[PDB]
Formats: structure tokens, C-alpha cells, sequence
């Protein structure tokens, strides 16, 4: 034992029910079921959410329950709000949902795990995030406060107050598959922290809380912004060479949108919402721009990277997706709408983790520091 | 290959900042043992410089360093309200990571750089001081306070949390503790706020992250769970029938006992155990509650000391932060903890970022169900 796994690449930190990843051929599966098979079959996203807490897909009575119980979380109070408001309004909108479930995480005096409570906590949970992103997002853009009300999908209920209006069934229908596509990914670093968290036996929105601090960073969900704001930096469609050849080749920068741990290969989600990208931005002639810098950019990438298995992933198109659906590129809110999304999975993987193999999570470091030493009061130092 | 189960004997950095040996009991800081530094009466600040720095500060460097800390004793309006919008009721750590959450939110040019790291991490010690004030003050129903300078870091602490001055005995224990919760590797904590950090994200959401997780029973909560214990006992001839009820019987774990690392007595449960009861003889009430703690320990020791189960740190800091005067409520030890632990974190995050950057993510074994085709919903 003196030998350090670097980034805790290969270390298995726990067993798993919920996702499968396979890195070479490209497969991404949500309780065996290809995330190409959900969106093919146009499957709502509660159906995912429910899958995640429960096991199986739920049958129409047990689909109709989960949604009250979600939909009990679209009522948050005041102080939860307010979490969100009394922070200055330029700030990180990923840091701002951290601050209201840290509220939470505050109030919630009551929590406890129990196998007979969790699913529910989690389901509301679930609500929370999305009246908690409405608000982020409204206290952002200057508006008034506004929750979510019930209504036919979760995507709608969302969308409809986050805007203010009611929106189209093409924008539902593409938020709907932007909340399935980001719903898990096994443990990466944001869903590893909160499991962290929890080992300790801490409560669920402090786990949620955990994960929000880490999905914040540029090397992880902050690239759903940091990549298209690559796109925005071109401006001209025939910039695209220079502008690569300036900033990665040169080695100044990684290519934002690029590159995984798992995936040596493109990935999955990334094929999903580029498709989506595709069919939305068309109908947007500045948004289509930006799409238009983005392919030609992934072919460089791909042709410049591809040899050492860095491919496109899930953040380098779904920040066009969410600029074609109507959020502005500002303020990280395409991470917070990531966010907004990976909280089912987050919270599956804290519940799987304490209920069927809990332990504290505690590793080492190998100490390289100075010898044994003799402590030298500071008058003769 | 499969589980690292709780990912132990797992080595996720190297380090310059803290060395344990589980099975002799010994911590050093900076090659430098706890014990040396409690004795020689060294001041926080010194050991605070020793983490971000690498060495102990001369004189000049430890007036300049002070300047820099005391910074953070002015936070913004948003930041107190952080806290004080919250019901009173609230844990104490969870309102600690509201406040440091609202910081991570508007601290929006915050950036990974040598030549900053070290400044702004200073200046948070001295934000951590201020939270702490403010999150106590708020769940005792006070008015806000932020930390005035003064000659040591503990007493500018006490001081404004209290708002009377604090005598020379409960600034020394308290500068002890600071000490003694400074940075202990990379337990669950650190390692929750290095995940994060490792994304390239900010130090106040690194600090959150370890907030979190510095939370729960299992970890600096046993700050608390442990003399709670020791409250619901109550006669020190009820010990043995509590030990046996709950324990032995009842499957409960001992808290304040026990350790990832330590197989033998930890070495900051030691020197705590000797405050605890210098500082509790002299007020009554407080001197049973450690009579009540000492007499659990023999038979926590008789019964767990051969399966590598001794006291941890947790299981009499309790007893000296009640007898510095803070109550029994809220998780405050547990928020006392993290008041000192910021050091350690910051330390740690600076150093992985700096010198040993890359991103942190594992791998699960997969054991759900086969590759099945997506079921139309009556069959089902
Ligand atoms: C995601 C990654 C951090 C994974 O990298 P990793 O598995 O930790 O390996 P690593 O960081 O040690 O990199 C290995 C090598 O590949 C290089 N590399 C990896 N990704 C990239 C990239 N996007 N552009 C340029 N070079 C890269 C890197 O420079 C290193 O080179 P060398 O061996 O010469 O030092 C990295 O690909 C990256 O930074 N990507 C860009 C940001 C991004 O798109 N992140 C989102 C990931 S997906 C979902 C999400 O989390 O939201
Ligand atoms: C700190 C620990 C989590 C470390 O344990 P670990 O290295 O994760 O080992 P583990 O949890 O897999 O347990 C191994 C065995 O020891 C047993 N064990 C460990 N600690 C205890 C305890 N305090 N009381 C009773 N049994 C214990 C445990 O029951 C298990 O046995 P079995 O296999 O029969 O169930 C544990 O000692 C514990 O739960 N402590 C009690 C709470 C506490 O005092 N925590 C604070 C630790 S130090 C400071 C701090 O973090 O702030
Ligand atoms: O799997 C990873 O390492 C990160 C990722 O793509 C995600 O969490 O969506
Ligand atoms: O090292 C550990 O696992 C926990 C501990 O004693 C601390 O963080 O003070």
C-alpha cells in the first residue's frame, strides 16, 4: 500500500443496479434499457425518474402517484426562495441551487434514512429541484419570483414558469429529452461526492449539496456552458481553423465538449442532442450559426483527438438544445438545467448506497513532506 | 478486479501537509506532532501559516499573515442572512454551508492561481470565523456579531460569539481545539470537497462539499453524538446498564469511538480527554458529565480496544467546548469542528489543484438488471 490511483481511475467505489456505461462501443443503459430505446419510444421523463427510485417502469396507477408526489415539491417556502434572491444577481447559477438546497439541508430537521421514506423524500425532491431552477433562473433574468404549477408533464411544468408563458409542444418535447439524457452516469465526480457525503450518514440535501459544488467545475457539468461559449468566441464560421489551431493545437486550452473518462469513443447523449440541436437551431437562423461553428469545430476536434479516444460528449450540443428552447448563454443556467436533470440520478445512487452497502467513505494519500522535526518556538525562528 | 469498499487503503493524493500512524497513535502537522505544538503554546495562526505556507512564519511573516485573515472578520449582508433567514432550529454545519454556498455563488472571479490561492484562503479562515459567530448567535436568538482583531485568533472568536470577554483559560482551550481539528489527511470530509475541486471548481464550493459531509454521525456529527451520550445517562451508576442496553444489545455504535486510520487511542483524543478535565472540575455540572464520559470509556476500552476500537478525538471535545461555554444544541460542536477544519480542507484543495490535478471519477460494479427492450406501459 504506497501507490496512488490518479483520479480514482479503474476503482470501483460501489455496486450498482441503476446505469451501465460501456466506453468502447458507446452504450449507455438506464436500468437495461438503451437510452436510444427511451428516447425512440418517447417515454416522458417521470417514467425515468420513477425507474431510477423504484426499479422497473411504472404501470399507469403507480405513474399517476409519483407525479403528486413530485409534484408536492413545486411548494417550497419562503426562505428556500429567498436562498436564491438575496444573492447578488451576477452570480453562478449552479452556486445558487447549491445555496437553496443547503437551505433545505438546514431546515429538514426531520430526515432520516428509512427504506419506507426515501423514494418519497427523493420523488419530492425532485419537485424541489425544479421550483428551486425556475427561481434561479427568474432571479437571474431580473423577473419576479414564480413557482411551477401542475400540469399534463414535468417538462412543461417547468418550462411554463420559468418564461412565463406557455410553451409549444416542440419546446416541451425537447426539455423532455434533455431530463431523460442527463438523468444519471454511474459515479462521476459531482454523483462520487455526494456518495461521499452520505457515507457519513448526512441527509439527502447535503449529498445533493455535494454534488452541486462539484458539478459546478469547467472539467465537469460547467462545460454545458464552457463549450458552446467556444462557439460564441468564433463569430465567423471561417474563423473556426485559426480559432483551434490558436487555442488548443498550441496547447493553451482542452477543447471544451471533448473528452471523457468512460467514453473512448462519441458519445451516446451526444448523438441525441445533436440531432435535437440540429432540428431546433434551424428554425432559429442565430441560433443555427452557432451549430454551424459547432460541426466544424467537432470535425477538427475529431480528426485532431479522435486517435487518443477523445470524442464529443453530452455538454458539446445540449447548450445549443437549450439556447434553441429559449435559455440565454449566461450565468452557467445550461449546467443548472444539467442540474435540474441529475438530481433523480444523484439521489438513486445516495439511497442505493446507504440502504444496501453502507460504509464511510476514507481514503489515504502517501505523505511526501518533511521528516520528523522538532517544533522551534517562534521568538527564534 | 471490484469494490474498494469504503475505499480503504486507497491512496487518492500525496501530501505534504499531514502524516498518521493508525497503529502507534501518532499525528503530525507538517513533520511537526500535535504534542510538540500544544506544549510549546504556539499560536493557531502559526499552524494556520504552516499549512498554506509549507513552514512555521518568523515573527514578521505572522503579523503580516494576521492582517490578512482578519479581512474575512467583514463578510457581506447577504452572507450573515444567509444564515439568519434559516429556522433557528437548523443544524449549525448546515447553516454554515448556506453561508459559504452564498460565497461560492458571488464570488464569481474566483480563480485556481499560485499566486492567489494562498491570500484568498487566509482571508476565508477569517470568513469561517464569522460564519461561526453568526451561525451560533442566530440559533441562541442574538443579535449579528462579526470578530474584532485582537491578539489571537480564539479570542477574537469567543469574544464576538459570547459578547463578553473571554478569559485567558477558555482562550487557550479554545486555541488547543483549533489546533487539534486543524487537518487530519484526507478523511471523508477533505475527500468530499477534493471530488469537487478536482473539476476545476471553486474552494467555497470545495468547502461545501466538505461541509456536507463533516455532517453526518459517522463523521464530525460525533462531535455532538458522543456527549450526547453522556447526557442521557445522567447517574454514573446507570452507566453499565446503558452500555449493556444499547450497545451490546441494541447493536448501537459507541460514538466518539472507533476510526478509519487509528487501530489504537487517538492522539487528539488524549490531549482532549486532559483539558476536558481540567476545564470541567471547576463547574459542577459540566465535571459529572465527565465523570460520566471516563466511566463509558472503560467499558468502551474492554470491550472494542482488542478489535482496534478506541476513543477518537470526537469523544471529549465535546466536554471542553461545553465547559468554553457553548451548549449542547444544534450540532455547534460539530460546527466548532469545521470552524478549525477549513484550514486542512483549503490546504489540501490547493495543494491538489496546484501541483496534482486530475479529475476524480471512479468506477461501480454493475450487478442490475440485463439489456431489455423498452416495455410498452400495460405489460408492465
Ligand atoms: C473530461 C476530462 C477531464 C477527462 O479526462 P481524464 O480522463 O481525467 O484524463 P486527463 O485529464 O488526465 O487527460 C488525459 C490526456 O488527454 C488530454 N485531453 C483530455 N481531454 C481533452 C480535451 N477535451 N482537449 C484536449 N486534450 C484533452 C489531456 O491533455 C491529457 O494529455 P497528456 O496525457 O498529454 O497529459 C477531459 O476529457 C476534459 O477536460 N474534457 C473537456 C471538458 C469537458 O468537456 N468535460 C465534460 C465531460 S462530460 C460530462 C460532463 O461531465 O458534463
Ligand atoms: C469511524 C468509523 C466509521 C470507522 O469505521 P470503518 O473503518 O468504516 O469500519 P466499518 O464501519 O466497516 O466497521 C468495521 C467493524 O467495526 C465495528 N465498529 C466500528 N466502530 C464502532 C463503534 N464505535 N462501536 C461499535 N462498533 C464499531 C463495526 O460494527 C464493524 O463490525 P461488523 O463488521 O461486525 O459490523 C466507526 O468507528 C464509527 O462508526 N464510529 C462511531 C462514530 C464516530 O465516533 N465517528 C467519528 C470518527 S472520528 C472523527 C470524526 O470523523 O470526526
Ligand atoms: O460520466 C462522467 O465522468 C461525467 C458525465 O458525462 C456526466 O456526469 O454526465
Ligand atoms: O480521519 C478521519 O477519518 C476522521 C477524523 O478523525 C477527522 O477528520 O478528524
Amino acid at each position: 500500500t504506497e501507490e496512488i490511483s490518479k483520479g480514482l481511475e479503474d476503482v470501483n467505489i460501489k455496486w450498482t443496479r441503476l446505469t451501465t456505461i460501456d466506453g468502447n462501443k458507446g452504450i449507455l443503459r438506464y436500468g437495461g434499457y438503451s437510452v436510444e430505446d427511451i428516447i425512440a419510444s418517447g417515454a416522458q421523463d417521470e417514467e425515468i425518474q420513477y425507474l431510477f427510485l423504484y426499479g422497473n417502469l411504472p404501470t399507469e396507477q403507480e405513474l399517476r402517484k409519483y407525479k403528486e408526489t413530485v409534484q408536492k415539491g413545486y411548494k417550497i417556502p419562503d426562505f428556500v426562495i429567498n436562498a436564491i434572491r438575496q444573492l447578488p444577481r451576477e452570480s453562478d447559477a449552479v452556486a445558487m441551487q447549491m445555496a437553496a438546497v443547503a437551505a433545505m439541508a438546514a431546515s429538514e430537521t426531520k430526515f432520516k434514512w428509512n427504506k419506507d421514506t426515501d423514494r418519497d423524500v427523493a420523488a419530492e425532491m425532485i419537485g424541489r429541484m425544479s421550483a428551486i431552477t425556475v427561481n434561479v433562473y427568474r432571479h437571474i433574468m431580473n423577473m419576479p419570483a414564480e413557482l411551477p404549477k401542475p400540469s399534463d408533464s414535468y417538462a412543461e411544468s417547468f418550462l411554463n414558469a420559468a418564461f412565463g408563458r406557455k410553451a409549444t409542444k416542440e419546446e416541451i418535447d425537447a426539455m423532455n429529452t434533455a431530463l431523460i439524457l442527463y438523468t444519471d452516469h454511474e459515479v462521476p465526480a459531482s454523483t462520487t461526492a455526494g456518495l461521499v457525503a452520505v457515507s457519513t450518514l448526512s441527509d439527502m440535501y447535503s449529498g445533493i449539496t455535494a454534488a452541486l459544488a462539484a458539478l459546478k467545475g469547467p472539467l465537469h457539468g460547467g462545460a454545458a456552458e464552457a463549450a458552446i461559449a467556444q462557439f460564441d468566441e468564433i463569430k465567423d464560421p471561417a474563423m473556426v481553423e485559426k480559432w483551434f489551431n490558436d487555442n488548443i493545437i498550441n496547447g493553451k486550452k482542452r477543447l471544451m465538449g471533448f473528452g471523457h473518462r468512460v467514453y473512448k469513443t462519441y458519445d451516446p447523449r451526444a448523438k441525441i442532442f445533436k440531432g435535437i440541436a440540429e432540428k431546433l437551431s434551424s428554425k432559429k437562423p442565430e441560433v443555427h450559426k452557432v451549430y454551424e461553428i459547432a460541426t466544424k469545430l467537432e470535425d477538427f476536434g475529431i480528426k485532431a483527438f479522435g486517435s487518443k479516444g477523445i470524442y464529443p460528449n453530452t455538454d458539446y450540443f445540449s447548450g445549443i438544445v437549450y439556447m434553441s428552447i429559449g435559455f440565454p448563454l449566461r450565468n452557467n443556467i445550461y449546467t443548472a438545467l444539467f442540474a435540474l436533470s441529475r438530481v433523480t440520478g444523484w439521489q438513486a445512487h445516495f439511497i442505493e448506497y446507504v440502504e444496501e452497502q453502507q460504509r464511510l467513505i476514507r481514503p489515504r494519500a502517501v505523505y511526501v513532506g518533511p521528516a520528523e522535526r522538532k517544533y522551534v518556538p517562534i521568538a527564534e525562528r
